[PDB]
């Protein structure tokens, strides 16, 4: 029983965590076999940062000015790339503790641990998800760059964010492990802004779901609703509009818990509609949206 | 920028996790040096849960009855021993990735981090706090006994907890490392039960400055109260006193953000008397108790 936002154990990425300096700028880095990763914005500096050329930086560098420190042991660099927004670095040793692992692109409404670096020392993991809006609701400061987020699926770590930048209002941005960025950000200094989010529907279905299972039922009725009279509820809601893939992804815990999906959007409709009237569920006072089906799976199936 | 329950990484402890097995019971273990702890509940079966006599069931096992599991590795079991309710067995192999570590009891109202585990392999982890009345709200299922409970501070890995059952509210229970109970919990089949419990305030005020550091100001006042007029509004509201002590560990997020302690209390009792209106602080609906000033400070410092 219970429900917590859980992360990934995350000892197999800490032993891939390194520091990169190139001058006087220092971020984290992704070392697997000979290859260390990390944002390409470790090459510019102060004077560069509204219009820097990336490539023009990078000519001007030479392996000698990139410093990779792994623990206590400086790891020499033998080759320097770029690919999209990251900078690969090639390294006379491949790296004993590299795990299996993938390098995979996640969808908005997914969700991934992050492990918060800095100094290529890990100091934290928690859960986050992708923002419809391609942005994270990280935790974050001065020198994170570089730390990573993924998941693990029996031994095989998939890496899917390197961490980039804060946004004004506060959130993340950063791109995937090939240095392609996740929404319409660039790794430069501009007035970029968060565009508009919405609120991820299969998920706060989900985790209605859990709290089901979890013993939390006041919230249920009688009442059933279509798919699309749901829909036309959520989109006032600025809710994600609900797929039938949506409701096929939710079969497994419906079926668990007894409640057909369009029961609990008739739930979730009239939550959205009247407020929880000062009840809790799963602990929270308001609906959560940053658990996907298979996060509840995963932790209520017993 | 940003706030979340963050875990510490959880790598030093993943290699410490085992599994032990007792006939057909198996739960959890963590390899220390030569010894692997666990729960002597391991020994017991369902015919004995009533009014179970542990020295008995120990006086009547031998080495060759304990089977331990370090990933593929069977660890060959050379003593055995009693510790309150934790079980220690000797093997004849010290953990090659023993951390430096201590065994520390944690006070009600201080957080550590979980690493969940099932037939000794970890699968999750996240951040718990110990409650007033000694359970702790974690996520647990079936196979999670042995569990631990730790903080890491400087690579040396305090831990704190073992987990060893659920209680009928769905709240857990265990011991600290030296097999003592957190609370007035027993390991056989009682009625036993979760005694009433209370909101921890001095986390409370630190999370409040938290926000106040992550710029959700809606909540301050121009207002101050005193010491006991707070309190007279904590014991009303179940929230625990406030000591000059509390005070004291606020004063450094207190100077931080300008704010004084007395002065942030004013702004709870307010919101304690009111309600939030509709709003939010840090994502929550709710006064959230399961950080301490510690925990803030970590997180939020610059
Ligand atoms: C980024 C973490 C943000 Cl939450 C980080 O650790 C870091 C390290 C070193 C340098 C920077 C940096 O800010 N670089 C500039 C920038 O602001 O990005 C747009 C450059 C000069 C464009 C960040
Ligand atoms: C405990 C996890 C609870 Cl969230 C766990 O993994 C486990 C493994 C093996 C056996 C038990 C067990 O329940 N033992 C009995 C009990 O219920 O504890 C009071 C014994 C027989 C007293 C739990």
């Amino acid at each position: 029983s219970g429900f917590r936002k859980m992360a990934f154990p995350s000892g197999k990425v800490e032993g891939c965590m390194v520091q990169v300096t190139c001058g006087t700028t220092t971020l984290n880095g992704l070392w697997l076999d000979d290859v260390v990763y990390c944002p390409r914005h470790v090459i510019c500096t102060s004077e560069d940062m509204l219009n820097p050329n990336y490539e023009d930086l990078l000519i001007r560098k030479s392996n000698h000015n990139f410093l990779v420190q792994a623990g206590n042991v400086q790891l020499r660099v033998i080759g320097h790339s770029m690919q999209n927004c990251v900078l690969k670095l090639k390294v006379d040793t491949a790296n004993p503790k590299t795990p299996k692992y993938k390098f995979v692109r996640i969808q908005p409404g997914q969700t991934f641990s992050v492990l918060a670096c800095y100094n290529g020392s890990p100091s934290g993991v928690y859960q986050c998800a992708m923002r419809p809006n391609f942005t994270i609701k990280g935790s974050f400061l001065n020198g994170s760059c570089g730390s990573v987020g993924f998941n693990i699926d029996y031994d095989c770590v998939s890496f899917c964010y390197m961490h980039h930048m804060e946004l004004p209002t506060g959130v993340h941005a950063g791109t995937d492990l090939e240095g392609n960025f996740y929404g319409p950000f660039v790794d430069r200094q501009t007035a970029q802004a968060a565009g508009t989010d919405t609120t991820i529907t299969v998920n706060v279905l989900a985790w209605l779901y859990a709290a089901v299972i979890n013993g939390d039922r006041w919230f249920l009725n009688r009442f059933t609703t279509t798919l699309n009279d749901f829909n036309l509820v959520a989109m006032k809601y600025n809710y994600e509009p609900l797929t039938q893939d949506h409701v096929d992804i939710l079969g497994p815990l419906s079926a668990q818990t007894g409640i057909a999906v369009l029961d609990m959007c008739a739930s979730l409709k009239e939550l959205l509609q009247n407020g929880m009237n000062g009840r809790t569920i799963l602990g929270s006072a308001l609906l959560e949206d940053e658990f996907t089906p298979f996060d509840v799976v995963r932790q209520c199936s017993g």
